[PDB]
């Protein structure tokens, strides 16, 4: 028992190594709250959801559509936001984030518990190389192996941007794994040759080659390319991945609580695609710590074998957060406390609150 | 919070019916908290591979030393060092699976549904299956019913004769009835093109299992060109066989079973599979006695299920090895909502029926 | 004549412990024949237990052909397959059994009865699995002074490929080189590792994925550059069908544990050759009576890619009479009576479990 | 023992003339076998005359297999498909003396020696056509004094059509129809065809279309209301497979002449039963010998369509000492050593052609 009597939501923007963050806070009617976080990157330049539509729909649907309603009551509440509003997983996600950030509390036990237990407590975490300045990706990349970089590709000529991987590649690749990610930049042909060149030099995954407009290209490429291919912005939901697998494509999936509209709505994508043997990658959309926290516990309960790139906090110069995550080795630890295990700071919060 | 699995114990139980086999386990933690839990099947050997013996012999000669010593808390931790080292036996494993769930469950004063993420439904339909052998019966029992969806076994005689038994009990529970048949893997493709036509221009709502899991080439083409829907049983077990099929193109509905997936739990994961490519849902049985139904129905109130469920196991017991049995009414069972399954071992009855 | 009696036991035996499952069928004429259901490791590589193919055994079989004519194995298989779901493990022992309780009937080896032998001695392969690259390769240097399956899938795919390269670095000159890595890896893993193999010179690669994932085995078999033995993704001729229907190409490793015995193998067999898909002699590491009922079968197909029926080879102690004759990279099929081997009583009461 | 002679005559016994190609196998303990080879109107339903059957035997199956074990039906018929392509019509009747003779040196009826037959007794229908509704309507009422095949496409569709519902509307209450097109629809024709013969009540159509369009057979098997029998478009096991594999679905005419023998058939049963597809036993018209040979492979299998094997009630004479006894719709399994049938030598060398 215990319904959800309030819901705020406030559009924050902290300074980056400026970050927009719609941060909801939830309030059970047993006096317990919890918080969410929902970000997206450049405004409408990589996703339709903007981070004042977001703010939207929390405030005029999410709000006045949940409240009153039970708050423990996970699977009904989805069913409730799903047959109500159509998209939208972006707010949906910061919404079941807080919900299972409080019911966490009210139990006594983290994320990952209710969400039937973590695999590990401490997951890996991958850094991304895009400095602009091949000869200090390298420099970057090399003072973290005194193990898994990304390298984010796709705004020059093809031949430079194969020239600047194959360097990193020779630099770094005995010694860590290198990933690419183009988002979508390349059509069918650059893709194909691409790939091919991009497989044949070593590296070990390559991340959204083709546009999601194209998923028919991600497939035949999947099949064709010798080396993992990775699909971000081609999947999002269930959906979407029981679909895109049955069309034939094999590689991974990079799960996003984003997309899917919650740490607990990307569990459903995660065994689909089990399911179908596609692998498995931890997303990020660059969150602060509550939104990276949140995605950490539903990756604690799965066999991830690509690993996480949940190191947007470190691109933060502040966060709303009373204590961050600590990172470490290459990896993150996951709290254990009741929820989240985090805490809104409140002066922050209003000191970075947009208006 | 947390504990660690201190004990786990089996019984083969056999109980009267209106004698049903059904192997029963208690898990005991460090806490003293005891979950319980059920793998029961129908027939010996003769519906799956998995024997009352020999899901006994998984359970204490496999999953017992595997499980005692770990967190009891952590199921996805426990399910997945049991699927590592333990091939198939699912129907042990959802034994297991749900004492788990159980203890979890009266660790946190909640029902395994809340633990499954909330019930959509406290109350799920529950069909009467006709099975007598003979048509005037079926019909005199349905029609007591009647005073709302029925199951009619078939696939034992001709093909002729069979068709003649359902055309009438289709006439008889006309309009206020839906009908579903089940000839559990019984026909030939040939047999079964034939016999699903006729079942569907006669009215049938749903067919299930109509040929052999050894065809589900067969199974995908009737699917797709019988005009009624066809309920996939055995060709379907767990979330891998679900996504082959619907890959394949099945279209129709899935039986859900907790025996076929490995438990509450793992159900789950089928059933998202058959959401996300638009393959409906139905709660299926092995004829469970009180335990494995509730478990069963904590699972199922969690889901959307356009084809309602059977869990009619308990009713066609004269006893069970529970104290208090659950409560069925106007074609509906209640679903407890204390915590974990909320049903309770009966320790004089557990001894009286036990095998040995 | 009826099938009178069935008697099963579960043999702890030493290794260089194997835990075998033992039948004596006992025929209403005197005649009795033994059959062997044999896996490994518990229920970590099949759902099939040394326990559950005895209670089988006992509970069900054996209920169910009491009294059954005998001789007709057609019939008898047509009612084990009709009241018994799965538990091919029991039915092959069973089969085993039968069979050779016919052949001592008939004075025919068991080869004979399934249509006769067309070699009489089987060429038989060795597995380098001590997890040792220097002793592996000393190991499989020990024979050369011709054909070794390598197990792999137990470490990070760099390490297996690196070991696998050397032994088929210092072997592949004179050997044909096999790998079996067991369903151990992904989709991913698979294609990255098989591409691998297949350019260093691998001649086969068993069971690389998943028999959950029969869709990459298949995609496999149509892109890499080497054959690929399918194992669990098959078992009976059902699955033959379909697995070949799919469009995989390559070979199958037949074992009559899987199947349901030395006869129902051969249905199986005859869908692959059908098909155009290769035949290995598989084994579960039986001992002498599974490993010689197998042989039997074997005896009466073209196998391109040999056998791997060195299973008793790695038994410290045998519940037969006498063992088969290993030598030469061959083993000598036995052309007596029935399976032409004999259960030793002693050794048996003394390694019987209970 | 080996094969120490093999004889083969063309006989051309009267109908209700029917020409058989009969072989004797003499092997060197004494014991002979008897086989039989035979087909429907010269090269007009087959590739296979009476006269190349007989060359085939005479000029290379015997001089291959003399000198061989004889005990050994897998060496021989690796030694015989090794040598020889095609020609399964004079392998089977090989074949078959090869099982009859094994049979007598084991006591042991063919059927037995095919690991059992299920039932002793198989179901035999009858074939209607005389061309002539009113013949055939007279004739099935006789035999209602349980299922018939008749024959059409020799004319138009709308009078074969007729002619069906005629005989449907006489016979279809107390017995099973079936319909035999023989390749004669082209795939317009076959269509409509197939849609009014279903809608009818017709429980089989035979081979509808030519079998040099088997995607027409898989569209109609697919598409119409009721069950597709292949026959000319399915022979050996490879065809079978190949048919299934292409989505196939209905039933197959097994024939062990189109197969090689009463052997060799079985492994295309197998694949059927593997893809789901049902079984039929087929007939070329043999006489005695042939039938009874057909009859000890079919009693080893679950034929839901039954069998044809009517050919030896058009013959008013035949070269065996005792005929077969057909009655209420079956025929009679025997259960002697071998096909359980022997040669009347005064018949065969006053039947034999020259
Ligand atoms: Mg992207
Ligand atoms: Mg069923
Ligand atoms: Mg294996
Ligand atoms: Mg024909």
């Amino acid at each position: 028992t215990a319904t959800v009597e309030q819901i705020e939501s406030w559009i924050v923007d902290v300074p980056t190594i400026c970050q927009s963050l719609v941060i909801v806070r939830l309030t059970r009617s047993d006096g317990i709250c919890g918080i969410g976080e929902a970000t997206t990157i450049g405004g409408l330049s990589y996703g339709v959801e903007s981070p004042e539509a977001i703010s939207s729909a929390i405030t005029h649907y999410l709000t006045p559509l949940l409240k009153g309603q039970p708050a423990d009551n996970l699977n009904a509440l989805t069913a409730r936001m799903n047959g109500a509003i159509k998209g939208n997983t972006f707010a949906k996600s910061a919404i079941e984030t807080a919900l299972l950030d409080a019911q966490g509390k009210a139990l006594g036990l983290p994320v990952s518990a209710l969400l039937g237990g973590a695999l590990q407590t401490a997951l890996p975490v991958l850094w991304t190389l895009a400095s602009g300045d091949t000869a200090k990706d390298i420099a970057e990349g090399e003072k973290l192996l005194a193990r898994a970089f990304k390298l984010k590709i796709g705004a020059r000529e093809l031949a430079t941007d194969l020239r600047h991987t194959r360097a990193i590649v020779e630099a770094l690749g005995d010694r860590a794994s290198i990933r690419v990610d183009v988002n979508q930049a390349w059509d069918a042909a650059t893709g194909a040759k691409g790939c091919r060149e991009l497989a044949a030099m070593g590296v070990d995954l390559i991340e959204q080659p083709v546009s999601a407009h194209d998923n028919a290209a991600l497939v035949r490429l999947s099949q064709q390319i010798e080396t993992a291919i990775l699909a971000d912005e081609a999947v999002a939901t269930a959906y979407d991945g029981y679909q895109l697998a049955q069309q034939g494509f094999t590689g991974a999936y990079a799960l996003k609580i984003a997309k899917a509209g919650g740490p607990n709505s990307v569990l459903a994508l995660a065994r689909v695609a089990q399911a179908a043997g596609i692998g498995l990658y931890g997303g990020t959309m660059l969150e602060g710590t509550v939104g990276t926290v949140a995605s950490l516990h539903a990756w604690s309960t799965l066999p991830l074998q690509w690993g996480t790139e949940m190191f947007g906090p470190l691109l933060l110069k502040d966060d709303i957060v009373s204590v961050p995550l600590t990172f470490a080795d290459g990896q993150v630890a996951l709290p254990q406390t009741p929820g989240l295990g985090v805490e809104l700071d409140e002066d922050k919060l209003h000191f970075y609150t947009r208006q």
